[PDB]
């Protein structure tokens, strides 16, 4: 009952701002799970590269890449929102701070350069997704055209359950061993575009890597955390929302407040 005030005010928070809200959050130190259409379909967006990015350590820790390795793209027409790969055009950057900088700042050109080049693009980046027990994830474009979040449209998406399972495997369970672990934790917790999202859901002592993600169409929009609270076990929080109309403004505090109503469920 708990779950079902919770859904309550998802159902209510939903009509409010006419759209479409998908909710998975894990307890670890209790088990307690809350979910809300957990297994529907929403529009990656961004979010993904949180993914890409422990992608890549796996490539580093089985010994296939570097972390130092420079990255050199000097001739290469950058994405729009590249604006950590744009600052280090004409030097390069090493693999770790490429991967870095399309988590923390979601930067495009990092991303399909990082896809392109060591990961085997949209479908490469599937296939690893598969590899750590997650069917529901798929990956079907690059960087900027996978961000038409048109309704009903497969490509492109992932359920709020798996995301959040992938989340857990990656973030705090045993696909990376130690230190790579630790290092892809300490990329997720200086994420920046994330403030208004499930950092907001939370008091500000309480530690929290996330990644986001925003479409800009359908107001689609999106965020993935790992939560420390002090005194207690890690959450996963997951949401995903998407809007009626192609024009609809994604909407940070309905993210924030769906957080809120999670984070309330699974204490
Ligand atoms: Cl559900
Ligand atoms: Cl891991």
């Amino acid at each position: 009952n708990k779950s079902d005030a919770a859904a309550k005010q998802i159902k209510k928070l939903e009509e409010d701002f006419d759209g479409r809200i998908g909710v998975f959050a894990i307890d670890t130190g209790s088990g307690n799970t809350f979910g809300y259409r957990s297994d529907e379909r929403f529009p990656l967006c961004s979010s993904f590269k949180g993914f890409l990015a422990a992608a890549v350590l796996e490539r580093v820790q089985q010994k296939k890449l570097d972390i130092n390795q420079k990255v050199k793209y000097e001739s290469r027409d950058l994405e729009y929102h590249s604006p950590i790969t744009t600052k280090y055009k004409g030097s390069g950057m090493t693999l770790g701070d490429m991967a870095s900088a399309a988590l923390q700042y979601s930067d495009n050109g990092a991303t399909n350069i990082i896809m392109e080049r060591f990961l085997g693009g949209p479908e490469g980046m599937t296939k690893f997704m598969r590899s750590i027990g997650d069917n529901e994830f798929r990956l079907d474009r690059w960087a900027l055209e996978l961000n038409t979040a048109i309704p009903g449209d497969k490509r492109d998406t992932s359920t709020p359950k798996a995301v959040a399972n992938s989340l857990n495997k990656l973030a705090l369970g045993n696909v990376l061993n130690a230190k790579v672990k630790a290092i892809y934790q300490n990329w997720l917790k200086g994420n920046t575009t994330g403030d208004a999202r499930i950092r907001a859901s939370v008091p500000a002592d309480w530690v929290v890597g996330d990644k986001t993600g925003s479409c800009g169409a359908y107001g689609t929009a999106n965020d993935y955390a790992v939560i420390w609270p002090k005194n207690r076990a890690p959450l996963i929080v997951s949401i995903y929302t998407t809007r009626k109309s192609k024009d609809d403004k994604h909407s940070d505090k309905t993210i924030a407040e769906a957080s809120r109503i999670a984070i309330q469920a699974i204490d």
